């Protein structure tokens, strides 16, 4: 378009036109979603009333989660390999509190995730197998994000959803009869600095705190005293900015934002 | 000696550090334009390089991959593509003034973030010897391409290391000398530009030579693009107050390393 | 909580009452600390004042060496291995005027050092060792930091400070009869954009610039025509910040606020 | 089995009624089968005489071909990328003269074939999805093989006939509804210096020199001087080994063999 | 000085080398068996294992896996098996009078070949000082498993490094001295043994310690197994004319490095 | 070929006419030579009267050191860093006595030498430049060579040489005015224990075990007296085999020979 006469115009066109980018309800019409999580617990705390919401409405929720969990307790008596068979249990009775369908288990050792084309792969091919209608990921770029398994599952979850689409990437999957992941599904980024989409979950936070402390092994109670007000604390900084008690934030952009966007900070 | 960190900064800056952006690329002979994929050079400044060539500037590409996973199209593969898309590249460059470029042939998609890279790049820098380097900002918020962000990084750190006689020290039993000091990186598709090149003029060029790239851009994908490439040469192009722009982020060689007031330029 | 009316009520509650969060005086009971620095002159360049003050106060302070400096040098005749073992040479004269114990060097390749589980282990078997009251390391989200052993060293301790404290993450430590890492360490970040706690080094910047040129095959006459402006104008960049002249910057957080947290530019 | 006297007796009863080990007629019952190969044209120079007897009696015959044959020409105006595309066409070309239904292209570059997990995951994908009665790879102890290439197929090819076979080995190839490789298939190695059967390749062997010189990028007259020689010598090599003149050389063990046997040279 | 290699050789090995294997463990106090997987102990030298124990020396495993993959059981994870089989583990070397064992906690399957694992040995070797150690011949000729291949081959590398100050130097700075240098390496699973321990009188608990392992070995497995175990016994006990035997190859520390001549022992 | 009555003439044709291999002298032509070494030593303790004698005929004579000799002492007072610059210090002087050229140093750790393409690019770019006629390197599938370096320096050696020829293989130093490596110069693998080739050293016995314990800090008195015997006994075993009293061993082939060739043992 040639003739446009300010920036500001352009991108208004660029993105209610051109893109028909809609934050009013973004998720409206999906069927299938995939919610990515690095450790199990991940995708109840980030986003557990929304995905109560989901399942509600219809929507088939599948999870999958990166890591074992191997790694997370101070008992010198509980081994990575029991935790991991406990975390298992308690994410299974976690996810059905959520109407949750599935779990895909990549089963990385938690801690060591690693960054490379082989995790692109198993994403891949259960993005290519489900074609889901939307995903969502940690936001990799959150600050002070000290967790390497978060900031990997983040960048591998945005990657994949845009790899998974080319037909040479990863392209045994199409030799044994999958199809690329289908275009125009979302991306939706929890764990946000900078939401602009929020679920108000106010009447659902005490079914989440519930789902989250189904996760005993990660919940004793000399935890949960500190992990309560936190919990509830990022709720309402999230709610407060639609003017309700409790909120999860999301980050929803165009697909083209992905890439050599220099005004992203316009949504 | 000094009153104020005000004061101080300022003084850095001009007497101690003699930066100046007002124009930057003036002693500027030949120059390298690191792209992740063909095309990147052409989308992020190809303006700019327009620009530099109708001046006298060499321009030398280095582009890091093949662009062998770009295309959707199941009846071509990535080999055939990635051959392709060098021509496709070549007959882009040629349209705005480019001489010669250096593929690396790392994967699309795959390429790596390491020493060995650094190590390719390196051998370029010490046996062009070029005046200035540019390269995408690895800092643009949201870029998700690993491909362009380990781009932008290994630019920045091989332009250092280059110059380090002990870091591939191979270069030079074979008779390369360690890159020299005096040289510029300005980095392209940012989101802190602190220079804008007004390239109003060459707005028409720069989508032909995009477009030939046909690969990337069949009719329907043009439909979401060129309005896309609009909108951003807008968004550099009013911050300078002309109508299209192409930003360039620069700094002191001294900011890429332990300094808490960068966002000061 | 769960009765608490606004966001920033919350937030404030969880700070100071729930999580015991103060910056009045957070190195108060420290009897042991590390420093831990990219290369060899990175602790006395970022902190060499701080170290002093410890020093003096009868910190133990302990330097961990993530790398050797092999290869800062522009000298055709110098080799890396020469260069190395004056550069050990240098850091431990440098380490005598701050009073500074100790220097664990790990010895990896300057210009090479791992973003990798090993490393990890290896900081590990150190904090299980000394179980340090606190240790200081580069902020590895400082804008525009372009050297990887820097923005590596930096998330490396952070994680590395988390993980040492998990009895299943480097098992064999506790085989060969080390503990676990104690629980209630701080985590200081030096060479930070966002300091929010700040020490006057006013009356010893003089020894700290003194400490630094002993890092000669650093600094000869024409790099430190550069450098000492730069280093006066980063310490009156901290300085300023609380109306001192000369400054170093820190930053300072509650553990959780390292993780998933989306209000961290609230401190 | 507690009373039988002496090691060579339970060695035979070991082989022939436990293991009911059999050279005789190996591929007899064959349906399906997978050629492992690392470049292109490798399974026909390894083995394609074999392939066309197979062909022949109805066994479908599929490749896996683990690089994209980049590297191989020595014309300064060939890229890799011009290269791999001819190659694919020359190997379909050559395949089509054997018989041969079907190719994966793993796209691994030639000369950096990775020697990991992730490559174990493609080839595991394979094997389940065709779920293949026996298995043909490069033996990876044939002694002075210099193209790493090749020692990494033969080890990768082996390992992955054992491991797709275990649930918890790539699990997500199950969750997408796929079922671990079926036991009792043949791994056959070619390119072997200690085949224990021998195909008979004497009439064949004019079908195979022109369906490797097919392969024309990699058979210029001036290399064919040369290498036309070499394959039927190597083919004597084998045949004489029953009484022939051309044959094609396979090592066959039973699966146990593989691992932790100390009498495999009596076989 | 020497007249003939036959006779230069001879001199080397006996005045030289010392090299002596009538009784090769007979000043042995405490010792390191490693094995890839759980069980791989007790398969592999489970008799010799007992007498040892029988003797008095101490008898410490060094794990390097947690068997994660060792079940074609659908309904049972590699978490659970792996946990499993530390009990299996623990049950079988009491029975053979197993004091400790180190778990390294890799995966099955997953074993690296780095540095990494390097110092993981090391810093037991160094803990523990013992005086022999025991690992698989990674030279066993078709042997496909990699975690097989790559334990010998880091156990021998970790035996020689962990003697070296410089290397994991991280492990003197915390108390550790290097690995004394007096000690034996011995591999099981071995084509080429040089040493045969007759084990006649303990092969069947041998294997009923091996049965203990009861994720691996079913019923319809054991039907294959225990005539391929007996069998391998054999082999080695033919060696020395006995019924059931355990193989062991030894060499001079010389012998691992740039010698033509091994298969002269 | 086609008409050949048995594989036994087959091989011999193939061998001295199509190949036109002989070893009565194969350094015959010989200008300038690689002797690509894993770590200071190497060169002269494998082929140091080789190297001598080559010097004397006017060979030039250039080392390759593919690492630093970090590791190599048991003194606790000597860092890897001094020992690397010492031991650069004995091997100039060591090689004085060989009448060597020139030393290209790679610096890759001692003990940490990769097996990578790195790695490969590093020998092909030197042998693009020098163009050597001949290379020497370890035979890396010597029996129970228990160093990881000397092993992969060894692979990586015959690798470097023939991908070194291919233009697509590290392309970039073509366009930075490299030419492949040229055809036909020769391989000679070391420390090998199938030697074909034998040098008579007896008359320089004396001079190489000098020019070994230039390395000092590798050969003080104690460790000596193990090794002067030891090499003398390696020595004998290679002299033994062509008559001579003390010999080098060298192993050669035809370049087709290191490539699924199952015969490699007539040679
Ligand atoms: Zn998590
Ligand atoms: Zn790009
Ligand atoms: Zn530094
Ligand atoms: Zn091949
Ligand atoms: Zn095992
Ligand atoms: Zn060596």
């Amino acid at each position: 378009f040639e003739d446009i006469d300010t920036f500001e115009e352009a991108f208004n066109k660029l993105l209610r036109e051109v893109l028909e980018f809609d934050l009013q309800n973004p998720f409206k019409d999906a069927k299938k979603v995939l919610c990515i999580e690095p450790h199990p617990d991940d995708c109840v705390i980030g986003m557990g009333g929304t995905i109560k919401k989901l399942s509600d409405m219809g929507v088939e929720v599948i999870y999958v989660c990166m890591t074992d969990g191997y790694m997370g307790t101070t008992d010198e008596s509980l081994s990575g390999h029991e935790l991991a068979a406990i975390r298992r249990k308690e994410e299974e009775e976690s996810a059905r509190l959520l109407g949750v369908k599935k779990i895909y288990w990549l089963n990385y050792r938690d801690t060591e995730l690693p960054y490379s084309r082989e995790v692109r792969k198993d994403l891949t091919k259960i993005l290519r197998k489900e074609q889901p209608d939307g995903v969502f990921a940690p936001d990799p770029w959150l600050p002070y994000e000290s967790h390497p398994d978060h900031r990997r599952t983040g960048f591998l979850a945005i990657e994949s959803v845009a790899f998974s689409q080319l037909p040479n990437f990863s392209n045994t999957d199409l030799d044994i009869g999958l199809n690329p992941y289908n275009s125009g599904s979302f991306i939706a980024l929890y764990y946000t600095h900078k939401p602009n989409y929020i679920v108000d979950i106010t009447d659902l936070m005490e079914l989440k705190l519930k789902a989250i402390r189904v996760h005993r092994s990660q919940f004793p109670d000399d935890i949960w005293e500190k992990w309560e007000p936190f919990l509830r604390t990022i709720a309402m900084f999230y709610g407060e900015k639609i003017g309700v008690r409790y909120g999860e934030g999301f980050r929803i952009m165009p697909g083209l934002f992905y890439h050599i966007t220099p005004f992203t900070d316009l949504i």
